[PDB]
DNA sequence: CGCTAACCGGTT
DNA sequence: AACCGGTTAGCG
Protein backbone atom coordinates (compact mmCIF):
# COMPACT_ATOMS: atom_id res chain seq x y z
CA UNK A 1 0.00 0.00 0.00
CA UNK A 2 1.17 3.46 -1.31
CA UNK A 3 0.22 6.67 -2.48
CA UNK A 4 0.46 7.48 -6.41
CA UNK A 5 3.17 9.53 -7.31
CA UNK A 6 1.78 13.26 -7.62
CA UNK A 7 2.23 14.79 -11.36
CA UNK A 8 2.79 18.30 -10.73
CA UNK A 9 1.60 20.92 -12.84
CA UNK A 10 4.13 23.84 -14.42
CA UNK A 11 2.24 26.30 -12.36
CA UNK A 12 2.93 23.95 -9.62
CA UNK A 13 6.55 23.65 -9.90
CA UNK A 14 6.63 27.32 -11.56
CA UNK A 15 5.39 28.56 -7.86
CA UNK A 16 6.85 25.74 -5.50
CA UNK A 17 10.39 27.19 -7.31
CA UNK A 18 9.30 30.66 -6.50
CA UNK A 19 8.13 30.16 -3.01
CA UNK A 20 11.72 28.21 -2.26
CA UNK A 21 13.81 30.83 -3.86
CA UNK A 22 11.95 33.21 -1.65
CA UNK A 23 11.99 30.96 1.55
CA UNK A 24 14.10 28.01 2.25
CA UNK A 25 11.46 26.55 4.89
CA UNK A 26 7.47 27.43 5.27
CA UNK A 27 5.81 27.81 8.54
CA UNK A 28 2.78 25.82 8.91
CA UNK A 29 0.22 28.06 7.93
CA UNK A 30 2.28 29.62 4.68
CA UNK A 31 2.50 26.24 3.78
CA UNK A 32 -1.24 25.81 4.38
CA UNK A 33 -1.66 28.66 2.27
CA UNK A 34 0.54 27.43 -0.21
CA UNK A 35 -0.77 24.36 -0.81
CA UNK A 36 -4.54 26.08 -0.92
CA UNK A 37 -3.19 28.56 -3.51
CA UNK A 38 -2.15 25.51 -6.07
CA UNK A 39 -4.83 22.57 -5.02
CA UNK A 40 -2.43 20.41 -3.50
CA UNK A 41 -2.25 18.40 -0.43
CA UNK A 42 -0.60 20.12 2.77
CA UNK A 43 1.72 16.97 2.93
CA UNK A 44 2.60 17.19 -0.89
CA UNK A 45 4.21 20.82 -0.29
CA UNK A 46 5.99 19.89 2.86
CA UNK A 47 7.04 16.95 1.07
CA UNK A 48 8.02 18.87 -2.06
CA UNK A 49 9.66 21.37 -0.05
CA UNK A 50 11.87 18.62 1.74
CA UNK A 51 12.85 17.14 -1.59
CA UNK A 52 13.79 20.28 -2.51
CA UNK A 53 16.03 21.11 0.64
CA UNK A 54 17.75 18.01 -0.24
CA UNK A 55 18.47 18.71 -4.02
CA UNK A 56 19.62 22.04 -2.80
CA UNK A 57 22.43 21.23 -0.17
CA UNK A 58 23.39 18.27 -3.32
CA UNK A 59 24.17 21.11 -5.98
CA UNK A 60 25.43 23.49 -3.60
C1' DC B 1 19.31 6.27 -16.19
C1' DG B 2 18.27 11.01 -14.25
C1' DC B 3 15.09 13.44 -11.76
C1' DT B 4 12.28 13.50 -8.21
C1' DA B 5 7.82 12.10 -5.28
C1' DA B 6 7.08 9.18 -1.52
C1' DC B 7 8.52 6.40 2.52
C1' DC B 8 11.16 4.85 6.95
C1' DG B 9 13.73 5.32 10.96
C1' DG B 10 16.29 8.47 13.66
C1' DT B 11 17.19 13.22 15.60
C1' DT B 12 15.66 17.49 17.28
C1' DA C 1 5.56 17.63 14.57
C1' DA C 2 9.23 19.03 11.37
C1' DC C 3 13.34 17.98 9.49
C1' DC C 4 17.19 15.02 7.77
C1' DG C 5 19.52 11.42 5.51
C1' DG C 6 19.08 7.24 3.34
C1' DT C 7 16.14 4.43 0.49
C1' DT C 8 12.46 2.93 -2.77
C1' DA C 9 10.23 3.58 -6.73
C1' DG C 10 7.24 6.17 -11.07
C1' DC C 11 8.03 8.03 -15.25
C1' DG C 12 9.90 10.64 -19.33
Amino acid sequence: PRKARTAFSDHQLNQLERSFERQKYLSVQDRMDLAAALNLTDTQVKTWYQNRRTKWKRQT
